[PDB]
């Protein structure tokens, strides 16, 4: 079954039974793990999904080294890459002044060019502690890309944490960059791909955990969550299933979307297979036809992927 | 690839801006004329284009002859053919008893049965004189497909216009048929039939011209109207421009809905090429966000392409 054949058969049947049933086939689709491998057969996965053009940069604490991507229609294209001076801290960094470089996965969030010379061009601010940390409560702050010092000076082999290459490479980076968000996935000895089932597996999921909250059909939404589930409010497993219980009893309609999805292979010290989600949501619920809730949000998921089955251990 | 960049385009826009923009994309390949050449490449596409299932008489008066098709998925499928008795006078049928077997695309409204012996089995009415006719003022009725006398004469060489054939056949077609209408194309010495090119043209300007009918482009709907323009009840191009002038001057809001569309050439004494379009309608109009009018119709349209141009020259 392919591309050519699914658009056959949403043409047929709009011209046929009319635009609802096409809703309901194109959301056949986006649950079916087989429409998301062929959908991925030929592109660059190892880094994740993207659905839009995102810039990515891959430090292995270990060498030290930095790479950066381009990512677009989940292409990639390396840029460029280089050694890099890390923290002196082994493994996690799990608490303020640890001298460690964060494994896991970033978002850079702003620029920052007014600095102690020591920082070089410009220092590039990651988002440590991300919601993982958080929720793990991990300490600490102020995780940073940044150059070499100005004046010329080389008087250290490792930072505090941060992340250090030369200025012009750098500068180079922030000429692509163009004020674009990026992502950071940092890992330590040997970094795991993402592979193609395992996207597949999770994409397929994610929409089929959207529709099962939608349709308020209760047992199917919780099996997609795993026992040891935090949400981003720090409540637990148990108080999410009581909640959601009464929520679901309600019986109100919603319509639910996803869009902007990145899905990426999260490092850890433990190698559990893990991974970030991320995207907007366009969420509507109702009260006898009339519009009672709506949103627009970006919603983030850590996952893993255990004994061949998905399930959400975090949610914001 | 394309269909692989098609879909993706649909699956993103679906879970970006709704179904709505969904339905507003097939639309667009509904009125390009590539997408129909594409759809129609492989399909038996002479006798024209049946979106659903149909079935077809033809009949040569000059042989003279009837075949009997059936016709799914555009694909024909010949039932059977044989020899067949017709009326004595040569081209056009246009007055009550001139005797003439009629040239075009005419449907099967009903069967009789309680008949005079002299029409055997069955008798198929045919609904000359139909809306071309009409408008061309032309008179008569009865003219039926009808098989041979039961006390087994076999006296005469033609009919007054009805088309005569052996009744063991005669049942055959109707065992096949089972109520269903058929169209019947009867044509005098040689049957120019319609091509993918002009089919093409057809569909891309019916989908074109239903989409300037709803939004209200005045100006575009306007252009596929032929200066001879005659609409079902004697209303002349200059009235009806003036009139719809009017009507597109409101803003109302529209939706329109197109199904069983079926595109079958006419044959006519100039050998122009003249098209016979019908499909059912699901009109509906609103005011200040609630629906005005509604209705479910038969639409009926014949078309000329002259100068490689489609124009309407009648509609129902």
């Amino acid at each position: 079954l392919n591309a050519s054949d699914r658009l056959l058969e949403i043409m047929r049947l709009y011209q046929k039974q009319g635009l609802e049933m096409v809703g309901q086939k194109l959301d056949s689709y986006l649950a079916d793990k087989s429409f998301w491998a062929e959908e991925l057969q030929n592109k660059d996965t190892d880094f994740g999904y993207y659905q839009n053009k995102q810039f990515l940069f891959v430090a292995n604490k270990s060498k030290p080294s930095l790479e950066f991507y381009e990512i677009e229609n989940n292409m990639l294209k390396k840029i460029n890459s280089s050694k890099a001076l890390v923290g002196s801290k082994k493994g996690d960094k799990t608490l303020e002044g640890d001298l460690a470089t964060p494994i896991g996965v970033y978002r850079i969030t702003q620029k920052l060019e007014r600095l102690d010379q020591y920082y070089g061009v410009l220092a590039f601010v990651t988002n440590y502690p991300n919601l993982y940390d958080t929720l793990k409560k991990r300490t600490g702050h102020g995780i940073w890309v940044h150059g070499m010092p100005l004046n010329g000076d080389r008087n250290e082999l490792n930072t505090k944490g941060c992340i250090a290459i030369e200025n012009p490479l750098l500068s180079s980076y922030d000429k692509v960059l163009k004020g674009e968000k990026a992502f950071l996935i940092t890992y330590e000895d040997k970094f795991f791909p993402s592979t193609k089932e395992e996207l597949s597996m999770i994409l397929s999921s994610l929409f089929q955990w959207k529709e099962a909250w939608a349709r308020g059909d209760f047992e199917r939404y919780m099996r997609f969550y795993n026992p040891n589930f935090t949400r981003y409010d720090g409540m637990k497993f148990n108080a999410f299933k009581e909640y959601k219980k009464r929520v679901f009893a309600k019986n109100e309609k919603k319509n639910i979307a996803f869009s902007s999805i990145n899905v990426i292979p999260y490092p850890n010290s433990q190698n559990k297979r893990l991974f970030y989600v991320v995207f907007d949501q366009d969420y509507k619920a109702y009260q006898h036809n009339k519009l009672s809730y709506s949103s627009n949000s970006q919603k983030e998921l850590y996952i893993e992927i255990e004994n061949n089955q998905v399930s959400i251990i975090m949610e914001k």
